[PDB]
């Protein structure tokens, strides 16, 4: 039992936070939340079949795309089984279950026990009752023109990931005063306090204090009387106290007026507040600043139908999420709420039209909710679901119908949206929520989700004071059920990257290009690191199937980059592997990688969209995990080099590029013209996607040292640090002459390979528009929870313009096709400027 409090200190150092340390509380919610979560932990743990859990087959139920059938002939597929030296090679119909070849070997291909299949190099299996074309690896092996390879061998023990044993008065708030140990500001202003009663961003009522002289301490002793009545207070309503000084918002804090037990909140409070750098999901947190020594305090006290209408209505429900409802709109929605209830696409706007500070309306709402059979019968729409989980919605019951829909989703989709679901917790009123528990079950039900959940949650715990307590209670909850096997890996992973962050920082300090000492100085630390203290092997945090062991010391180097990042390379710890070729991770302090994760994941989202219309655009949305404060890792795509550096090779230090160089570099890397096609093939496709992807996301305009290509023609962008920073010469995105001559064209021409691009984009762009709503919610959500300095809605209204909302298919492609021209009619103009900016 003191061995039980030894392991709680394990739990702690994995999390990077102490979920017992009641330093920064003023109620029992976090604990109550620890307690509250034990049930769903134990439930899902129990429900889970430990065999399939231990092997976590990674499977989809989606159609095999119309782009990926055409890589098969005669509806059979090769699967090269291996053993100690031995190796056979079976034909297979793309429906053969893993079980449909337990007999095509131990019997047909030539008492006995049971042993099952595993991909070569990876902790990645082919088990359970799924077609063979429904395993994600196979589809990849196919997609990339690769060929399967697996190892017959013993299943992993289900005993390994064992889990350990176990009133009609108006509301009144007294403002006593505010206190700061030092008042940094030297111009003596005045300041007042603004008490806002709030619900999901709607202010319900607002009362200020009388301005006073600003001093290190200011007392008012005043009751502020609100017009709202207590009866009318809705669970989740937030008391938002804010310090203004004249005008400017310097400090905010929040207190859930109704506690996690539905109790009105009675008492004396001293609340430590957050300052305001220079909406945002941080403005919403029930967390108080844990830095009591520097933070400002406040001190408070609480004692206690026609045509045109149906038309009008439908024209409202047919707008985007970002379209702002007028009062007329709202009253119309509310009055016709029962008709509105028939269309699930109206749910967001409908519930946005509820007067939430009015007890009897909420009632009527809550009964309107009890008649959503139509909702309950609709096919899941992630966009819509998502949209009810955002900052605009703060009622449990509503928020719960959303989480209801997410329950349908198969694991392959949870993975797709996991990052943004995790961030969506930043908008939950309460630490315990349907969303948090839904993340939990799924976390525990499937090891893959489980892995990434850990890192997602841990990422935020490391660089958010506004949310580390809450995410920590959920992380702890996860770990208490993931099992000993994963506990193990997790602690292993944490060691490596801690071990390695150490190394990255020291190296920055030594530098402000490269030293002779610094390369061998690094070399010396990396030799010392391997010398004793590193794990025999660790799971690659962004590719969990893939264990890594020894450090190819000779190949690791400090990059000649802006900050000083470590190019590392690693030997694979898995003998059965298909190669000697290493695993390449970049480590980096200096940027916020949380922004890169977000954008990368959106990119994956954009792939899958295209999968629905059997498009494929060969993006490389590479691995990237934020792991701590301005510090995380990135996956190295092997064989790649940035455009900028393909410019130094032929042409050097500065200057406009030989529009041909790229293709020489290409033909230089194609061994056969019988491959080279595959290069400019890949390129024109890959070029297509990142152009669409970027303009849409508002990050197309980029220097070409931030744009890469593979020696097999695949092009991709990198480093998305604060590139969204808001009229000099501007280019919608990066389509430059070099990219063009590779197509085979000049400022007028039109190739058989260009028309293609000109065509294949427009296809890709309108494909995106079939999900206008989904992209808008994700992008909105991205700005509020990952890009600080994205204060304005003006920021958000980019995407709708970008996506040309409420417009005919055709006009759009004549919006888009022109965009490509601006880039044509610009060549290297803006690129040059970035050269004069990369030095200005
Ligand atoms: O998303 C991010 C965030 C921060 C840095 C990077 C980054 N990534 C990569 N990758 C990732 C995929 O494999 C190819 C190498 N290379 C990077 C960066 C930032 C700098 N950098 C870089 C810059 C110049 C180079 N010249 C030759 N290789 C280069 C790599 C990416």
């Amino acid at each position: 039992s003191e061995e039980s409090q030894a392991f709680q200190r394990q739990l702690t150092a994995l999390i990077g936070y102490d979920v017992t340390d009641v330093s920064n509380v003023h109620d029992d919610e976090l604990e109550f939340t620890r307690r509250g979560l034990v049930t769903p932990r134990m439930a899902e743990v129990a429900s889970r079949d430990p065999k399939l859990y231990a092997m976590h087959p990674w499977v989809t139920s989606k159609p095999l795309p119309e782009y990926l059938w055409k890589k098969i002939a005669n509806n059979c597929i090769f699967i090269v089984i291996h053993r100690s030296t031995t190796s056979q090679t079976i034909k297979v119909s793309p429906d053969d279950t893993p079980g449909a070849i337990l007999q095509s070997f131990f019997t047909k291909m030539a008492s006995e026990q049971d042993f099952v299949l595993r991909v070569c190099g990876r902790d990645e299996y082919l088990v359970g009752e799924t077609p063979i074309k429904n395993f994600q690896w196979v589809r990849h092996c196919l997609k990339n023109g690769e060929e399967i390879h697996v190892v017959l061998d013993t299943p992993p023990d289900p005993a390994l990931d064992e889990v350990r044993k176990e009133c009609d008065r108006k509301f009144r708030v007294k403002i006593r005063g505010i206190d700061i140990p030092v008042l940094p500001r030297n111009t003596d202003l005045t300041v007042f306090v603004e008490a806002n009663i709030q619900h999901g961003q709607q202010v319900l009522c607002q009362r200020r204090t009388s301005p006073k002289p600003f001093t290190e301490e200011v007392l008012w002793n005043v009751w502020l009387e609100f017009s709202i009545k207590i009866k009318d207070l809705p669970k989740g309503a937030l008391l938002n106290l804010q310090i203004y000084c004249g005008v400017q918002l310097l400090y905010y804090v929040n207190l859930l007026l109704i506690d996690h037990r539905f109790l009105l909140r009675r008492g004396e409070y001293v609340l430590h507040m957050w300052q305001i750098s220079g909406f945002n999901a941080d403005k919403l947190t029930s967390a108080t600043n844990p830095d009591k020594e520097n933070s400002m305090s406040i001190s408070i006290l609480l004692d206690n139908m026609p045509n045109q209408l149906r038309k009008q209505l439908e024209a409202i429900i047919a707008t985007d999420p970002l379209n702002p409802l007028t009062a007329e709109d709202k009253e119309l929605l509310w009055h016709f709420r029962y008709e509105s209830l028939k269309h699930p696409k109206a749910y967001p706007k409908l519930f946005s039209s509820v007067k939430w500070g009015q007890q009897e309306i909420v009632a009527k709402t809550y009964q309107l909710l009890a008649r959503r059979e139509v909702w309950d019968q609709s096919a899941l729409d992630v966009g819509l679901t998502m949209q009810l989980l955002d900052c605009n919605f703060s009622d449990e019951n509503v928020r719960a119908i959303a989480v209801q829909k997410l329950e349908s989703l198969e694991d392959d989709d949870v993975l797709h949206y996991l990052l943004q679901l995790v961030q969506a917790v930043k908008f939950e009123p309460y630490h315990d929520s349907a969303l948090a528990r839904f993340l939990l079950k799924r976390g525990l039900r499937n090891k893959r989700i489980g892995h990434f959940l850990f890192w997602f949650l841990r990422s935020e715990i490391a660089q958010s004071r506004h949310y580390q307590q809450r995410f920590a209670v959920i992380l702890e909850a996860y770990l208490r059920g993931c099992g000993t096997a994963m506990l193990h890996d997790f602690t292993q992973q944490v060691q490596v990257i801690e071990m390695l962050q150490k190394v990255t920082l020291d190296i920055k300090s030594l530098s402000a290009d490269v030293s002779s000492q610094v390369i061998s100085q690094l070399k010396q630390k990396l030799e010392n690191l391997q010398n004793s203290q590193l794990p025999e092997s660790f799971r690659v945090p962004y590719d969990p199937g893939l264990k890594a062991g020894a450090l190819a010391i000779e190949k690791c180097k400090v990059m000649a980059s802006k900050k000083k990042p470590l190019w590392l390379e690693f030997k694979c710890a898995d003998p059965t592997a298909l190669s000697n070729e290493t695993i390449g991770i970049i480590f980096k302090h200096g940027d916020d990688l949380r922004q890169d994760m977000l954008i990368l994941q959106i990119l994956r989202i954009m792939e899958s969209i295209w999968e629905t219309e059997s498009l494929d655009l060969c993006l490389l949305p590479y691995g990237c995990i934020s792991t701590g404060d301005k510090i995380g890792m990135i996956e190295i795509v092997k064989d790649a080099t940035t455009i900028a550096k393909i410019q130094q090779s032929t042409v050097g230090n500065t200057g406009a590029f030989k529009d041909e160089v790229l293709n020489h570099w290409l033909k230089e890397k194609s061994p056969t013209e019988e491959k080279f096609q595959a290069a400019v093939e890949r390129f024109v496709y890959s070029c297509a996607g990142y152009c669409v992807a970027t303009f849409v996301l508002g990050i197309g305009d980029r220097h070409n040292d931030n744009i890469m290509i593979t020696e097999t023609g695949n092009l991709f962008h990198i480093d998305f640090g604060h590139i969204l920073g808001n009229n000099k010469e501007r280019v919608p995105f990066v389509l430059t002459p070099d990219f063009l001559f590779v197509m085979g064209t000049s400022g007028k021409k039109t190739s058989p390979h260009f028309q293609k691009f000109q065509d294949i984009c427009v296809k890709a762009y309108l494909a995106l528009r079939h999900h206008t709503n989904l992209l808008i919610i994700l992008f909105s959500m991205m700005l509020m929870t990952g890009m600080p300095q994205l204060t304005s809605k003006e920021d958000i209204e980019y995407i709708r313009d970008a996506l040309t909302v409420g417009k005919n298919e055709e006009d759009a492609k004549k919006y888009f096709l022109d965009q490509i021209e601006v880039c044509r009619d610009k060549g290297w103009t803006v690129q040059f400027n970035w050269f004069l900016h990369l030095v200005l």
